[PDB]
């Protein structure tokens, strides 16, 4: 019934994963989210999680109803972010320093969020993202973010230890996979392999922010991680050569070392970036961290 009341009005993104429209219902903008056919299991799985799991949280992106209408489409409605993306929003404009980390800590915090299980009725079990980017995560006006995105998400119960994946034909975002997913040493059946993918993006989106921060007048252009060392679309086995065999990392610029909030976040950053899993920080402390810089 959502769905019948909307009025769609712009295009605001196409994708392989389908087209994002601002719409509205009740005179508020929404976003409609109308999924590709080869995408339509991301649909379902967010869907499920939606209607089952108490997820709300300020760094969540906002979730209004799912439906299928009617020609038929899947689609998924939810709050709208006129800034659009962190990919989009770093584009067109620089940071300065609270700007910034107003940005990470909001990032770590609906992180954290999500992996952290909460008992009782007013809980949650514990949930990975799987595909977190710069893309998939939206900047509201106040400055603060909120992520999306939830298709590839698995959950967590460590009462009675059941590990819920889905059964989704779609993979995480090529140029963002950690190590252990392209060299498919990752263990598959361990919760906490999910969360420590979710860290190696995390730390990858925190060097496309940082970039563009500006220190004694000095900033970098925005660019995706790997920008320099493979192919745009990299396929799996360039992204497998470059993070896995030749172990590289983006590269953190020198200029950061004169601002104490970007040497913080390259030691932040780098934290997130080892090819051991469990080596690398968890959410929390990232929050943690973040919370005292
Ligand atoms: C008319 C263009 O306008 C600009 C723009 C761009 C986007 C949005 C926008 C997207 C979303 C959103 N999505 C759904 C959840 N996501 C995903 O699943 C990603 C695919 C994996 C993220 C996208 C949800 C909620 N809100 N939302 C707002 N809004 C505005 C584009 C550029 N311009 C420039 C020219 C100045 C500015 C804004």
């Amino acid at each position: 019934t959502v769905a019948r009341d909307i009025t769609l009005l712009e295009c605001v993104g196409k994708g392989r994963y389908g087209e994002v429209w601002r719409g509205s219902w009740q005179g508020e903008n929404v976003a409609v989210k109308i999924f590709s056919s080869r995408d339509e299991k991301s649909w379902f799985r967010e869907t499920e999680l939606y209607n089952t799991v108490m997820l709300r949280h300020e760094n969540i992106l906002g979730f209004i109803a799912s439906d299928m209408t009617s020609s038929t489409q899947l689609w998924l409605i939810t709050h709208y972010h006129e800034m659009g993306s962190l990919y989009d929003y770093l584009q067109l404009t620089t940071l300065d320093t609270v700007s910034c980390l107003r940005i990470v800590l909001s990032i770590a915090s609906g992180l954290a969020h999500l992996h952290i299980e909460i008992f009782g009725t007013q809980g949650k079990p514990a949930i990975a993202h799987r595909d977190l980017k710069s893309k998939n995560i939206l900047v509201k006006k106040n400055g603060q973010c909120c992520i999306a995105d939830l298709g590839l998400a698995v959950m967590h119960s460590q009462s009675t230890n059941q590990l819920d994946v889905g059964n989704n034909p779609r993979v995480g975002t090529k140029r963002y996979m950690a190590p252990e997913v392209l060299d498919e040493t990752i263990q598959v059946d361990c919760f906490d392999s999910y969360k420590r993918v979710d860290i190696w993006a995390f730390g990858l989106v925190l060097w496309e922010v940082a970039r563009r921060m500006v220190s004694n007048g000095i900033v970098e252009d925005y660019k995706p991680p790997f920008y320099d060392v493979v192919p745009n679309d990299p396929s799996f086995e360039d992204m497998r050569k470059v993070v896995c065999v030749d172990q590289q990392r983006p590269n953190i610029p020198n200029r950061w070392f004169s601002d104490p909030t970007l040497t913080s976040l390259a030691k932040l950053m780098k934290e997130c970036w080892y090819q051991n899993p469990s080596a690398r920080l968890t959410a929390l402390r990232i929050k943690k961290t973040l919370t005292k810089i």
